[PDB]
């Protein structure tokens, strides 16, 4: 067979980061526990994105549904989807928002996920060429998975923040408005 | 974030390479006893020569290649040339009187396209990561080997071709004499 493992400081350099990933996603599971699903996609998006994101660090140690590359590759796309919907959700309630520092506020936190959506692209390649530098012939791309667990690090701890940011922005448009507002709020937050 | 290939691997490689030094020596045989002018069959056959040098340095640490993209490039020249020398013997054969000689050199001369694409298809050496077995795994690895065995196998046709070619043009000459009225194709001086 023309394959070998990982070497044994990349193996534990990857477990380290899929720890800092499992705190980022407690703080989703977390926010996401105090409120029901029906009438809040902005939720049930950030689920789906925690769930796939899960498939992916799973990847990285020898577990899940993702086998190969282009798994992973599609993982990433997936994500990618389900971030759109929820910037599209996410942009309206922004545009119901009437207080500046929390519009602004949600809208930068947008931006902070198209970006971590963009390096997981990237990242998913998690490619592996043969390479002759400096006299060897060496494997490079070794640390690809682990700069994939730190693109989903981030973009688990933009979507926090991003459903915190939407519920308070949810918040001002009713003290605003009140809870009769001719126009319902673009997404409900109960229990 | 990167790491050498296992000794199991580097040892399946420099024994590989040594099959190979082996071919090539009896290509440099061949060549030391011509002169390349007039002769471009020989002089195609020192190109493919280099590149496949070039091609198996690679493979330890050794010469200009230094990318995939590199090693797909050489192979792509390689046949480049290959296609050269093809025309080239292809005329060649169309000369040659006798048919069990013709009959040779055009054999080894699909033995050629044959490597050449089997070339072109290895010099991708392609490494994947995938989640196998519960584990983190490269696999690819034997990719430098099917290679070099590639090259191998390349350069025996080349040597094949040469010397099948030299042999076409004798028989020619056996023939028709070294008055013949069209000179041969490819000219053979020491």
């Amino acid at each position: 067979s023309g394959s070998a493992q990982l070497p044994q400081e990349e193996k534990a350099k990857i477990a380290e980061q899929v720890e800092i990933f499992h705190q980022e996603k407690s703080k989703l599971d977390a926010e996401v526990a105090k409120w029901d699903d029906s009438g809040n996609d902005i939720i049930v998006l950030a689920k789906q994105m925690c769930m796939i994101m899960m498939e992916m660090t799973d990847f990285t140690r020898g577990k899940g549904p993702l086998k190969n590359t282009s798994d992973v590759i599609n993982a990433a796309k997936k994500i990618a989807e389900a971030g759109s919907r929820m910037d599209k959700l996410a942009r309206a309630v922004a545009d119901q928002c009437p207080d500046s520092a929390c519009k602004q506020d949600l809208l930068a936190y947008l931006q902070r996920i198209a970006l971590y959506c963009h390096q997981l692209n990237i990242c998913s390649k998690v490619k592996a060429e043969v390479q002759n530098l400096g006299g060897e012939l060496i494997v490079s791309g070794l640390d690809s998975a682990t700069s994939l667990i730190q693109a989903a690090k981030n973009l688990m701890n933009a979507v926090v923040l991003t459903v915190k940011a939407s519920y308070v922005a949810s918040t001002k448009y009713q003290k605003v408005y009140g809870t009769a507002a001719v126009n319902s709020p673009v997404v409900s937050w109960k229990m």
